[PDB]
């Protein structure tokens, strides 16, 4: 009312609101951990024949080591250390995701998230975070669920949503364990400011659409982490209530 | 004495000044931004680009806050493309360290009446939504979820008693938004938490740019105050809320 | 037994000269600031503009502190440009490092019952007023709701228990301001918090520079104490309270 | 239903092949030091004075760490002198950074049975000693009270319950040690304090530079294992109280 | 068994030489000065002011520590004037990088019944003064009240006991002393404290630059110790003061 600026910010408001488009800004803006296409298409070119090969190794480093490239390279054996090194080098690989383009080993491993998880279970006595860990706070926890990547598996479709709020309650209880674990500065943090460090992470990983729910399904049940009926493990349920019980 | 203490001494015989020394103090009083500064800045920037490209920068702020570049990594192609292309173009900064410093939140804090609605359209979108707000009050009021409510709050037109209900409801988002999203705020008081907002909060409630004849009007249109001129029942429940730790 | 361990004992053997060390105690004991150096200054390099100067510069620092870049950029534009005119005119500073260092808050103690005086005058802006102070004690006495009140108590013309009355009353503020104002100090002791503000506040009641038989006349004429020279009822309970933790 | 979604499926569904990816992951997995390393550069540059001259250095490890520039300020002026030469000459650092890295604790490492057997002679100058081991427990082995000895604890030739027994003895000192040196680990869980050095202990019990049969007959020699090959009353003591809390 | 592995193996079958590795140990061991050094330094550098300047010097250091510059800067013109002059005049530092860094503090040390003394006589100018300890304990021996006390501490000509007493007794200012100024030390338990001054403690008690007979002698000079060469009751309160957390 008062100046004409006055009157621009009160018309402005007297507007109506587009739902369509405000959405799509919303999700274009939304969170985003990793564009996977970018990851695998960057990967694949890169290294012709030997990006398998290559990409698998990366992907046993992020699970067992994390991002941390040069540290890690000074406290592991000659030859894990040259080849590590030589990939680096050869994908421009990054210690930390700062912009869409950065190649960490982990979004590497959270690229091809079924490889990954299924690695994770078969070296599970090599995680940092481990059965160890998890095994003492529930009876058997499903392997495939111990890193970064296993949020990607959780589906969104062809699942009710007790069973998609189950498994990430269950996933939920890893989350938690590896950054106290892990994590120097959350040491002290009450469960909530926990879950807070990884709310956005895990819920752009669900309710992202690169990795097909149909498929989720189907290893989810291959993995007896939901049974033939389409509903979580017993050991899921179990994990599910340890951590809705912290 | 000395000369000099003497001085000290006769500068205290003085008769206070009390116009002089308030308009000292409102001048130097905490000021939160320029919104027609903002605003005619974007304008002229923008052309007619102007509506629509803050629209999407409202959002931004709503949705991500003011860490451009960081966020930029943390999207989608077109959510960074258009970003990164809006910043260039008006001069967006993240920190707000002069009063020239155009950060989006501050163009948010600039279009008042289109954030909240906005907010609230985008409720399931903000970093601190119905999920936190739910688990403190049913029905926390949507519009209330976002940084822009602030200066929409009246003092005229209204009992002080509404206005201050307004704010203790108010306080409680503010408080679980700065819990939430910020770390150097674990294991502090709720005294503290107010204090680190005290200031933008009085000075976006005592702003008169956006003007207060409005602000009634667009609440009750919002049916956060009533007819009567009183809060709604979801406004006393939060203030009840808050005034409770 | 050779010949640097005889050095050693012979000089322990010495008789002490205790006028000799009680000097060179005081001469390198906890100094704030030269109120002399400070106001002669200002009084050379402002010519009667000084004069006007300093209340602004004082309202500044009552109210805002010694952040003269931050508060800049967030109040009014008129406020910001007398505020960064004064600092490069008289050249103020933002941290005290040396004796020249003249900050606001400097500024403001070396005219001390003036500052007071207008601290009392703008209670409601003062970043640590009665709203903080009420939830203390019944009517904490305004005049102490400032840094410069410390150089006020006397230590002459008055009961050493009335000076020790007056300094934990001030202590309630002191400790309410570091509380409320210092980021770090949050989780802390009592005492700790005592210990951040002891050395400052003993060096400005033992200070030389602005005379007892004023501070006395003054305290009286604002009724901090009463004719009969002893706190009044809200100094004796603001000490209890601050004695009471 | 993108081109690089269908890659990302049929990759997932690849077999694995647990022998590529056990020889990956124990390439990858965390080594502490190359002994083999380490020895051939203190003799390569040695010469013949290494032998002497690496126990110096494990002496200095021993009982100041790794710290050598700080530590040599902090000594005598002899042994920092030949602190400081021996650096030179061994080109040695105070951080493990690379695999190439020389440090005094590393060279320590690289020879455990005589760094061990040096520590419990040693044992007063140790920074965690006898008096931290005996508040805690009865007769705490002294060839325990190192970096070292855990390189020295076998997983072949006794059962593999003797070894979770001599890990969980040596963990008392090991949580012991992290809690009085590391200002970091000040005020943290039991579970916290053995994260940060489970890695370094399972890769040196682990290793396989120096022999099991030897490491087993050492500690027969050193009592800490009986004739039987089973632990001690201490080792087994010492078990039971790191194991409650 | 092979082949670097060998050279570790018969490494540590090499017999040990305990007089080799016991004197390695005390050359490696932490030292705090070579005080004879300091001596030398002031008496050569300054010939007779030497003696007058070095009780100037150490009023310093123990009224304000070893932090020249910052401290400089707040205190009275004249003993601002005199330090730094002083510090040009005998290269002193504020920090005990090597051996020959001359701090404030190290020149107190040098000459410690000197210190003490002085100490006593300016009980009420110490940061850690009687309104510290008094709390504590009734009638703390002021002489205690700085760090040079503890290369006063006998090892000789008096008994075990009677050493750990004053060790103890001591420790209370010294567990004070770390608290109440370093802000680093805040929030934490007793034995993390203490271990913050155990090296030093022990290096300057068990020193042999100032001899024991002395020691006593002093220590009896001020009741102290008593003509029977025990602890006082004030030295046996305090200590079992420590004892008790």
């Amino acid at each position: 009312a008062m100046s004409e600026w006055s009157r621009i910010a009160v018309e402005f408001g007297e507007q109506q609101l587009n739902l369509t488009e405000l959405e799509d800004f919303a999700r274009e803006l939304a969170y985003e951990g990793l564009d996977p296409a970018l990851i695998i298409k960057k990967l694949k070119e890169t290294g012709g024949d030997d990006w398998v090969k290559d990409t698998k190794f990366i992907i046993v480093f992020a699970l067992t080591r994390g991002n941390k490239i040069v540290k890690a390279s000074g406290k592991m054996s000659n030859s894990g250390s040259k080849r590590l090194m030589a990939l680096q080098e050869k994908y421009g690989l990054v210690e930390r995701a700062e912009t869409r383009l950065s190649i960490t080993p982990v979004r590497v491993a959270q690229s091809l998230p079924t490889w990954t998880c299924a690695a994770a279970a078969a070296l599970k006595e090599y995680l940092p975070v481990g059965p160890a860990v998890m095994n003492l706070k529930v009876e058997n926890y499903p392997p495939e669920m111990m890193c970064m990547a296993f949020g990607s598996l959780i589906p969104t479709a062809g699942v009710s949503e007790a069973t998609t709020k189950t498994l990430m309650e269950a996933y939920s209880l890893w989350q938690d364990a590896f950054t106290k674990t892990i994590n120097v500065k959350m040491r002290g943090a009450s469960k909530t400011e926990v879950y807070n460090s990884f709310r956005d992470p895990l819920h752009a990983a669900v309710n992202s659409v690169f990795f097909p729910n149909d498929v989720r399904v189907k290893w989810l049940k291959a993995k007896g982490i939901l049974g033939p009926d389409g509903v979580p493990s017993r050991a899921a349920e179990v994990a599910a209530a340890a951590y809705r019980n912290l």
